[PDB]
């Protein structure tokens, strides 16, 4: 990801058929003549997109323009979540999901992992960055505790944003629950709060390269949100 001074980020496309099928999700979503409420509907929820982008002296190298979530923010606290029950995709080989199921297996028990936070603390005028290893170390025993770090600022725990947090999760909830035509692996949710203008919180879907057509209700993704809206709620009452 990198950050644009015009407010957006430039992701490079994953190696095939990950970069494309993400590509071809935008496009789809992002159609000019689509009349598609539930992919109106969804655009809510997603960065807005800019198109495909490439260097203009190499049209080899792949781009998605994208929103700068973390744009509006002083300085934002930002938790990648990766949500579902299962991070392997409908046509993964055996060996696949071996691969995708150790690198993290609460996947099925839990519904979320969560990839990385940087949060700010104001006494110290510093971030905390946490890496991959960390959300990969919590077990339903350290979930809460692992998840209330993140609205930690080093004097108090920012309920504000815990409970914006639920609200905006659950209208993606409701989202999910008003579609039967996309699932969803190893997609997150990205996390945005001020950690410096009180209750203000971004949530929004990204990563989409593990995004297929279906007929059924996305049932992991769901199981995942309505999880982390059981633990949001309860450090709500910490
Ligand atoms: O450590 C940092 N991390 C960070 C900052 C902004 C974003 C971000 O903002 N808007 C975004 C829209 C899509 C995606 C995206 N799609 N697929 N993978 N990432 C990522 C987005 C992510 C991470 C801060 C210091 C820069």
């Amino acid at each position: 990801i990198l950050q644009h001074p015009d407010g957006t980020v430039l992701k490079q496309l994953q190696p095939p058929p990950r970069g494309p099928r993400e590509l071809e999700f935008y496009n789809m979503v992002y159609a000019a003549d689509c009349f598609d409420g539930v992919l109106l509907e969804l655009r809510k929820y997603l960065p807005k997109y800019y198109g495909i982008w490439s260097p203009p002296t190499a049209p080899n190298d792949l781009y998605l323009k994208l929103e700068d979530v973390t744009h509006k923010f002083n300085k934002p606290c930002i938790m990648d979540v990766k949500i579902g029950q299962k991070s392997y995709d409908p046509f993964a080989s055996s060996e696949k999901i071996q691969q995708q199921v150790s690198k993290y297996p609460l996947m099925e028990e839990i519904g979320f992992l969560v990839l990385g936070m940087r949060v700010y603390h104001v006494h110290s005028d510093s971030y905390e960055t946490e890496n991959q290893h960390y959300g990969r170390s919590l077990t339903k025993e350290t979930i809460k505790d692992g998840v209330s770090r993140f609205f930690h600022n080093g004097y108090c725990l920012r309920k504000d944003a815990v409970a914006a947090s639920i609200q905006k999760i659950e209208k993606i909830l409701q989202w999910f629950e008003n579609q039967k035509q996309l699932n969803f692996y190893a997609s997150s949710l990205l996390f945005v709060y001020e950690g410096s203008s009180g209750g203000e919180v971004e949530v929004r879907m990204i990563d989409f390269a593990h995004v297929f057509p279906s007929n059924t209700i996305d049932e992991g993704y769901v199981y995942g949100l309505k999880h982390l809206i059981s633990v949001l709620r309860s450090i709500l009452d910490n």
